């Protein structure tokens, strides 16, 4: 039972965040304690229509979850993924310690929650492997479209 995870001061933030984390597919699968710790450390920010969230080729230190809005990822001007509420992105640079492999732009008013590298390494350590084999699905799209894949391998 979870009464223990929602009793203290931190409980308000813990609770708005938990329904949300419950629909981010790869972390909906973390168990509750681990997921409550993520909720504790999330921060919020917003992007306007047209703003760049991630610029391809830059160093990246931030992991994102989209909680509202529409954003789109492209690489060498090819659309490789559309994002909506519940999606996460920006993990690959944190896992591989390489520059951002793609650009992500807001397509309307977007609200996100995020973790920095130290928080991502600390809290999401238990699942770096599961996150990592999602990357194979990234290869397919890179290949589907004839784009460079050395950013992954
Ligand atoms: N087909 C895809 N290939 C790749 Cl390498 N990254 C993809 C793909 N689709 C989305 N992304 C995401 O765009 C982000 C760009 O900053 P990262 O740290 S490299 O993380 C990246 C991924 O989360």
């Amino acid at each position: 039972h979870h009464e223990v995870l929602f009793q203290g001061p931190g409980a308000k933030k813990r609770k708005m965040y938990e329904d949300i984390l419950s629909h981010v597919n790869i972390l909906k699968d973390m168990d509750p304690y681990e997921r409550c710790k993520v909720a504790d450390c999330l921060k919020s920010k917003s992007y306007n229509d047209g703003e760049i969230i991630i610029k391809e080729g830059e160093e990246g230190d931030t992991f994102f979850i989209l909680i509202d809005g529409n954003a789109v990822a492209s690489k060498d001007n090819k659309v490789i993924k559309t994002y909506t509420k519940g999606d996460y992105f920006g993990e690959l640079a944190l896992l591989k310690n390489k520059p951002r492999a793609a650009t992500i732009k807001a397509q309307n008013f977007c609200q996100v929650v995020y973790l920095d590298r130290k928080s991502f390494k600390r809290l999401l350590g238990p699942i770096e492997d599961i996150l990592h084999r999602n990357v194979e699905n990234y290869k397919k799209v890179l290949n589907e479209l004839g784009l460079d894949t050395t950013c992954i391998d």
